[PDB]
């Protein structure tokens, strides 16, 4: 766990090259990225930065043709405020460009050591 | 045995005798009930059924002298919606008999590995 800060891991470096400038995102997203890939291995997982709402998120396609996966990095220390999720919905709905559909997203709750707990949150 | 007619744990049996009729509540609430009692230590843990809202919840006194503690059972595969939480707020607020106090509640997230993760959500 010596490098999850500098950029020695290619996948980690790959993530931090995002045009936002947030070390917390890159760390937390890296941990969940490794879970998604090495545990559920979906068709496609991407890392998208939304500078205007100020958040980075992993969105991809569960199954090609489909999508419905938005996972956001969230450390245990982050308490839940409905204001943010409302902004997250807006973020996802905007990037998916779908005309105001009832959707949702999964909170990736990470402990700083290794425990990722996926908490599924809906509108 | 004398408590294995329906279940097989007296405390669990106590919990299912609630007037609602939900096996998910009794399972998940039992796991968190045992955590609260044996691990987190409370002074009073109650299990209250709100058939109106279709939720069951544990409310008691973490410390008797206070009067603000509400924990709701939420499985790791449940979907928490901002819609639900405002309903949960309404549930707790009518339970404690105050219609305007901005309050909060804890989410008791239970993993399939029996891992209870307390996630504190605020209004």
């Amino acid at each position: 766990s010596e490098d999850a800060w500098m950029g020695t891991h290619p996948k980690y470096l790959e993530m931090m090259e995002l045009d936002i400038g947030d070390a917390t995102q890159v760390y937390v997203a890296f941990l969940v990225y490794l879970d998604l890939m090495e545990s559920k291995s979906w068709h496609e997982v991407n890392c998208v930065g939304l500078p205007e709402l100020q958040l980075i998120c992993l969105v991809g396609t569960e199954i090609e043709g489909e999508g419905l996966q938005t996972v956001v990095p969230t450390p245990i220390t982050a308490s839940l405020s409905h204001n943010r999720i409302r902004e997250i919905l807006k973020a996802s709905r905007k990037l998916q460009g779908d005309p105001d559909l009832p959707m949702s997203f999964t909170l990736a709750i990470v402990e700083s050591d290794s425990t990722i707990v996926y908490y599924k949150l809906t509108d």
